[PDB]
């Protein structure tokens, strides 16, 4: 249930049939690069109380890992941009966190999704 959980499973299954399974991965070695320097960022961020910053930092997540199926990271990051939601205040240092200790793992999902799908 974890592949159908963190990964854009039918967008996955379109892109291979589309574009092969190498624009995906090097796409993946692009994210992970620079994922803990995004990462780093929203931390700083965090620390200064920089609504500005942090909601930036979301959007660029939100949209770097759109981009390559991760769903859940996908989402972490919208709500790491909506300063609306009425929980924002209380839970966004928790959404990073979040964000931080499981984006590693997420790939290693995603490597493994392609290797079988492959
Ligand atoms: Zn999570």
């Amino acid at each position: 249930s974890k592949s159908e959980a963190l990964l854009d499973i039918p967008m996955l299954e379109q892109y291979l049939e589309l574009v092969g399974p190498k624009l995906i991965t090097d796409g993946l070695a692009v994210f992970e690069k620079m994922m803990p320097g995004y990462v780093s960022v929203l931390e700083s961020n965090l620390t200064a109380q920089d609504k500005k910053g942090i909601v930036e930092e979301g959007h660029k997540i939100k949209g770097a890992a759109g981009s390559v199926g991760l769903r859940h990271l996908q989402q972490l990051g919208q709500q790491i941009q909506s300063p609306d939601l009425p929980a924002w205040e209380d839970n966004v240092g928790e959404w990073i966190e979040e964000m931080k200790e499981e984006w590693r793992h997420d790939v290693e999902v995603l490597k493994a999704w392609v290797a079988k799908a492959t």
